[PDB]
């Protein structure tokens, strides 16, 4: 059950991600999970936003570079809607731990979008611990409850394919997103590291190589 | 400040339409709002799933047939999912009253997405009451605080540059869903009613037709 | 409807009373309510803490001196706890709006507790203007639902009786708690204008001015 | 680190306490502590209402019969304020996991208090589960963070003796409730079983034993 999990992190809470960074390698890693901090590690690093976040899980999760993406803003909102526009990303809301477990069960999605400023106060890092814990143990698309499984899952595989067909092919809508906003979205040693080492689909390879 | 809001819920969160459009004609009506209910009202009526919401939503926000949309499911992270993937369709989450100010504030998007059963308990109709007035009150996009809001309204404008460079053309990619799906839902009363009445695209309208 | 509301804060949470002093003498001042700042400041004034907070929630609402307390700390337990365990002194926990308007209606206290730090974050303060909203907004003791009112009414009479009964006589009470904190307690120059100007109970005011 | 639970529950949340005794025994049974479910177990077992459940607590706290009681009502207040008048009883309020786990550290207290309504959806079992998690995993007392314990202890610490203060002596104050409630609070099978069994305070017990 073990999968590439990418963490990542825009400008107005970059603060934080030595903390989020943190406790994902604890939870996630102890569990078996192989993590990787490609977003923004510090508010000095390479600058981004959540329209990056979003552009950046596409090209991770569709060339297959990473199973799952973990990311967040303020709110969650800006970085969930920035993921959920690109085919292929399937980014739920993850506020407190059952979030997260009805999401794996019911939605059976590939990335999480948490909120790290608003409702996040003294003690909001054991709150971020737990998510994970939920997020990443056990199995994950089964319905909830068990038994209900299959309008859910009906329905999700519909999702998938409606997403891909409102959506121009990958490389194609890649090609007219502001080509700015794609070089500063694959921009830092982090992501390149990651994406490169594990990226299953030459084009999106060959894309983002023009790219740099 | 006034517009035309739809409220479209789904199978799964039917049996609570009658309060949540209670309560929406009751605090958005009262505030000057033209409220539709487009989506299901019962158990027993025309059937739709949360894949059917998202492609309900696109059609009435894109041909302008409405300003803003109010859904959600059990969790609202179908709902939420399935209208972010369309062009032209910017849906936040909306658990508690200070979300939607936030949101309307920060993302000025135009649509949000409710959780009717998680979380849902004894004395949930107040949080919806609650969450209109704070959705449908006062200004919208000032950025939160106000004196914030240039970076958070640039990316915000970006985001939909995203959303429309990503997706194929409106029709086209509606088109491209499995047809059943549309058919679906462009198919009550309710819909094809608040549709027809106020859709400003003619192209739309036509592809409407032509299912019907 | 109107009430006397004492607001009381104590050290942890110090450096906030500006902000909720400013939120509560909006909303509830602006709703016709005679809004009282006894607890800190601001954390170089006379220090407090959540001890301290129970003390004088009971001295001022057993003496009559006020209707309402709003108070908290950094998670609210310490302050509802300690304020609890006094006679006359029926203390919610307040969290989100409809909290406050479900303990109106329920329980029919005189205090509430918030929570100035945990769960406090980015955005905090428009939550505690939306509990004061509902706290001080309407009446109060309707139970909820209004039709089930009886039962909740006879039990909140009873919690009263209960409290009465294993407690000493208030001013015995206050007696046997160490002197220097009821000392600590009625220190500050803003508790003392609030209770002297407004005792209605002659026996406390002599123990309390016998104190100074 | 194990202990004596007492799980209690009242009339109106009676339904749930098969599912709560549940998630209780799978827990912390699992965990090595020894579970005691002393409340309603159902609609028509032995009437309480949230009054006697206070009432109880007191009883298998001070006679040292339990270590810890989980409780709750339809919101957790009436239970919570319930519990507090009593010395020796110093309840949280506990509506999500790290509530449990700040409770345990900061307050250290031997009581906790549930919704069981509101907030309670589809899915409410998985956040009861959660919260049994963090009560009873672990070290309690540390403060949080752990660097900061001192004050939290200090505090703590005089809680209890402000509330000893207050209160008459335990047995006193018990003989001052209406002695009809207290009858009713030691009347079931399962609370009789679990105070006889475990009562370390012979006068308590003989008191008891008196209204039998």
């Amino acid at each position: 059950n073990a999968m590439k999990i990418a963490l990542m992190m825009e400008n107005s809470q970059a603060a934080k991600n030595a903390m989020v960074a943190g406790e994902l390698n604890s939870v996630a890693g102890g569990l078996g999970h192989d993590v990787f901090n490609v977003g923004m590690t510090d508010e000095n690093d390479h600058h981004l936003t959540y329209i990056h976040l979003g552009i950046m899980a596409s090209i991770l999760l569709n060339s297959k570079a990473v199973d799952f993406v973990v990311t967040g803003c303020g709110t969650g909102q800006g970085a969930l809607m920035s993921c959920n526009l690109h085919p292929g990303v399937v980014c739920g809301y993850c506020l407190e731990p059952s979030d997260a477990f009805l999401f794996n069960q019911i939605n059976n999605g590939n990335a999480i979008s948490l909120a790290f400023a608003k409702g996040f106060g003294w003690a909001g890092e054991l709150n971020v611990r737990y998510i994970f814990e939920k997020a990443f143990t056990g199995k994950r698309g089964e319905g909830y409850p068990i038994e209900r499984a299959a309008p859910q899952q009906a329905n999700a595989a519909i999702l998938n394919n409606v997403k891909a067909a409102v959506a121009k092919d990958v490389v194609e809508g890649l090609r007219a997103i502001d080509q700015e906003l794609v070089k500063t979205a694959v921009g830092s040693t982090q992501f390149q590291e990651c994406f490169f080492a594990h990226c299953q689909v030459p084009e999106i390879a060959e894309y983002v190589k023009s790219l740099l």
